[PDB]
């Protein structure tokens, strides 16, 4: 079970807060933005993860995350000169991927939903690819998919559907070859169409009960932070807390939780971890 | 007119968001935290500013702020090995300060108030020192000052298990040149303490207190909680009252540190969001 | 046979001046009057016959809002009380309404949220005998009824030295024997028939279960201006980000087949100038 | 004599707000810690207006009286008139002809919330205008939804388009005595309503309409929906908590303008002593 996190980009819409800080290290309430797409991968049972970022920020991620062994993970890093193409992920990560299937998630994508893990299990347990769709109200702004669970149409910023394609994708090994033989528009949407034309593209539907934030602007960033702070405070759970997820899925034990909770013992984050482990 | 911004520290209460990012580069809504104490200095007419930070973060501030010439400022930088003592600021910055008076502001202090500039003018136009007091509800947690009617300080208790006032001392201070010598001859506490320096001035009857009461906001960005409160406050004021708080480009323009053409060039890289657009609207 | 009581009186004096001319339980929690929440909680437990107890002055205001509840497939009845002390006085005022049946009791300003709350409530309804109270973790047990459980072990109303972090919430399930308990109950020191006394009695008899609302559950008390705006923010946030409504009686009545799509559409008519009416139309297609 | 007078329009159905307005008047809904009507009322107080007519529905008018009384507790004279909800906001000057008499008159909508350090100065100017009318304009981003005004540099209005866009006209107006006669000789609009906009145009055609500009630093909330209601509440809670002041607190305003003294403040603060509202008032008087 392998996955890739795309954690580069400029976040230019976010100036000036991204002038000296990577977008994916901005706080979403009490956690760095990257904790979220990472937790999404952990929740799907993915433990070997390649993080692709900029030359300048990649060291910052390593300082934050290390090799991920503290959480029972294997984290690797690859710098890209940020040449256009999100589908370039499968090229940069060809070695990492090898012969295995692969999930891909954007570093600024925030997913929430009690049933997301089941949805992701199905996508892992699939040949072909699974994309995740989310009902929006402004399909024009997003890649739109129209589906049967099999995809019918795919229009990058059209609207034949209310469903936007999200930044979470599941591929079988054949994607690496697709990416390598892909003509520049390198677009993930093109790759996804290919699968659809082959009748190998399923669509996981995230409807009522799911939240999906894109952290485009200052506005959505503060809305995301307010959402996480609200859910956590009112419903007594943490969202995308890697230590908690690592513990609940037995990637690590209570003793390791306690050691990790040490440096966090000055705030509610460390305390929550101690409560949890008793 | 000179000032110092203390922008180091660990921000350990803020783990894990400060593990790989300096506290003073965290966003307060649409701006890096350091824009705020910096704007406070600009609003007092201070244009020559020394930023003291850590070895690791100082480069990050330079990448963000440069030499400040884009805003009509002169920004200099000094790394400190973070040896205990906030009053060590006057020692690290002895050369920078020279013979001039000096203001000092903490990098995580966020001040808001229509009349703050007038308050700061008075402090700049003073011998002695001016501290800024803010009415709190839990004086026990803060350095507390009890002052006279003339504005002269009477008492100074760093975290009084027994408070004599509701007024906390904030992280904004104005000193005359004599502070450099005070700092140099200061005995370490049970750290070189800004509170000790402030007492010295008070014992000399040279310490005024600027009062920030009704209409003023003062946020300390201690925790995750206060950080999200600070961000919500800024977003709310800005959206409902159509003004920006602590926007250096706007302040630079309004005080003629720069002209409209320079504003427009700066607004270019920001044109994908409301920040850039606000700056263009402003210059027409 | 499934019956419930909503306590919707009181002064809400902490809430002056907003409660000077408006009942606390008619204050908006985002897009709904406060009373929709505890009412929906009852509906979710399958309770359809509900007695609303309130003040002389406000009872008419509730009736104007809610009617007899037939629009939602319910039977709502009303009883005015002179606010004689005692929340446990509910079982006395409602003795006739209750008759021989079991009974649930909810406070008019209690707001419960949780995907699994309905299952929790099913279990409490399906309890042959005894009572079920609902516990929630609070950081200041001192101002709440405090429970310690195995079946309950200890109960203290506003304990100076609380023995646990678990507050007893304003949602209770009783068997028919509660009416007699209430009638033979001695007023407490403050001169009030106390729900906590009643709950202790059940516990002393080894008949008191505790439903635990832990991770995933929200419980708001609308004590102050602060908590009121927090509750509203919570509801607005959940609804907007997760595309569901919390405690929307029309939705609940439809999903549990108390009413059909045609009735939903008629009810959605007067609400068609806002998202609430539109949500109901979307729902029914 | 010349009496500063004002009218608050506090009826309507608030149908956009169902179901929260099914059994509660819109203007009694809380905006954070105060009934909605405290805000437009405070706006009037801040302009020195102390004689105020509150026009509302048959059903709600008693609820306002229970809340506000005759206003003497705050140094005011409040009077009430119930209208059958007949078409026309400009009908205010007809219903209130007797109340107004020979005086000038301000008019404010019961769901309008104004905030701004300098609002009082703006309002002083409008009260001190010897003749004509003053409307208050607010820069919006969607002029197409609001009455729009286009004005000169002197401050004189040029154009007035009810939902055009050539600045929205807000629900705060200042008139001289001549408005009563304008209202009485006004023809109903196409929707059969006596329109404040028609009245305002008349003044403009006469070159007697000034425009007070509320730009940077001013907030204006309309409490149209559930959304704006919770935004207004958040705004008031935020400003109050972060900046240590209350917005549109009548007791505070009455005290600061000497409508009442410290002893009267303390008596009023008594029933509010279980919350921060009562405590704020006690702190204030020491
Ligand atoms: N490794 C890498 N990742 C990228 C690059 N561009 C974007 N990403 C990541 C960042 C996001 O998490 C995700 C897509 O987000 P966006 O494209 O909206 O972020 P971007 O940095 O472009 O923000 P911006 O469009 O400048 O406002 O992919 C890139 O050139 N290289
Ligand atoms: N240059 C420098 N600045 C510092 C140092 N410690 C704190 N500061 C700055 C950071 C703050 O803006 C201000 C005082 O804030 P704090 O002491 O609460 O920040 P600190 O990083 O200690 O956070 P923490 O106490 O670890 O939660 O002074 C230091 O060792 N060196
Ligand atoms: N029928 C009736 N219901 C009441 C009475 N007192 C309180 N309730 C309701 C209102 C609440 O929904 C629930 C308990 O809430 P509270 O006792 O905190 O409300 P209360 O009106 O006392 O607010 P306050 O204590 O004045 O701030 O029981 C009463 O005297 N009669
Ligand atoms: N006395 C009186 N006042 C009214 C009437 N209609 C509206 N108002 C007040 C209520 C508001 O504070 C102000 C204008 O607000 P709106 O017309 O948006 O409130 P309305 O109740 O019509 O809300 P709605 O349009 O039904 O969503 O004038 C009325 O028929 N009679
Ligand atoms: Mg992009
Ligand atoms: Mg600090
Ligand atoms: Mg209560
Ligand atoms: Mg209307
Ligand atoms: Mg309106």
């Amino acid at each position: 079970r392998k996955g890739i996190i795309l954690a580069g980009g400029s976040g230019t819409r976010l100036y000036p807060v991204t002038m000296a800080v990577s977008k994916q290290l901005l706080p979403i309430y009490d956690k760095p933005m990257i904790y979220y797409p990472l937790s999404t991968l952990m929740l799907a049972g993915i433990r070997d993860i390649l993080i692709i970022s900029t030359p300048q920020d990649t060291p910052r991620f390593q300082q934050l995350l290390g090799d991920g062994s503290q959480w029972g993970l294997n984290l690797q890093y690859k710098v890209d000169p940020s040449p256009d193409g999100l589908a370039q992920a499968f090229i940069i990560g060809e070695e990492f991927i090898g012969h295995d299937d692969c999930a891909l998630v954007l570093g600024d994508n925030i997913f929430y939903g009690h049933d997301l893990p089941k949805l992701m299990e199905a996508a892992v347990n699939k040949s072909g690819a699974t994309v995740f769709a989310y009902h929006v109200n402004d399909p024009e702004r997003y890649g739109v998919v129209e589906f049967d669970g099999t995809a019918v149409s795919l229009e990058e910023k059209p609207p034949k559907s209310n469903y936007a394609v999200t930044g979470l994708y599941f591929y079988d090994n054949s994607v690496v070859e697709m990416a390598k033989n892909l003509k520049p528009s390198l677009e993930i949407t093109d790759i996804n169409r290919i699968y659809m034309e082959q009748g190998r593209l399923s669509v996981a539907m995230m409807g009522r009960g799911y939240a999906w934030l894109d952290t485009g602007t200052h506005q959505s960033l503060i809305e995301a932070s307010n959402f996480i702070a609200t859910i956590e405070e009112r419903q007594g759970l943490k969202v995308s807390c890697p230590e908690e997820i690592a513990f609940r899925k037995n990637f690590i034990n209570a003793q390791q939780v306690i050691e990790l909770a040490g440096p966090l013992s000055k705030n509610d984050y460390g305390k929550y971890l101690l409560k949890m482990v008793k």
